[PDB]
């Protein structure tokens, strides 16, 4: 309220294909379930927002050749959101995130990050920012992750 927004970093790529899911049975790594809802400056659910997702696979690599990891989405009619993924891995000087860039129709894009409770390098990145931390509960062998973002859309 409003959701704040982080830099885009270098592994981001245009053009990601339309799917909500980016894994499947046989992805390695610990299955994460994100899921929330888009709210304006009235706390009313926004439709038709594009989420834009991608971070790196269960080893902390992002793919650069192709668009593995990578999908975007728009919210329907309840303003709600899934992203169906693996628990991101850890790579160099960061702790662990999903990017996210989120657009309203016909608004400025709001690029920024996802972060994991409890992880030792949220001490060590200081790009961290609690604002941004997902809720995060256990889900039989994998996670299940909850965060609603709020964008600056009068209603
Ligand atoms: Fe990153």
């Amino acid at each position: 309220d409003p959701t704040p927004d982080q830099m885009e970093g270098p592994y981001f790529k245009p053009d990601s294909p339309p799917r909500t899911s980016l894994v499947t049975s046989s992805t390695p790594g610990v299955p994460l379930t994100v899921s929330g809802y888009v709210f304006g400056r009235a706390c009313k659910p926004l439709t038709g927002v594009l989420l834009d997702f991608w971070q790196a696979d269960t080893g902390g690599a992002y793919d650069m050749t192709g668009f593995a990891f990578r999908g975007h989405q728009f919210t329907g009619a309840d303003g709600s959101f899934t992203l169906r993924t693996i628990v991101p891995g850890l790579y160099p000087g960061r702790t662990r995130h999903i990017h996210v860039k989120a657009q309203a129709p016909g608004r400025p894009v709001l690029t920024t990050q996802l972060y994991f409770p409890g992880e030792p390098r949220n001490t060590t990145d200081a790009l961290f920012d609690p604002a941004l931390l997902m809720n995060v509960r256990s889900a039989g062998p994998g996670r299940e992750g909850t965060f609603d973002f709020v964008l600056d859309v009068a209603q």
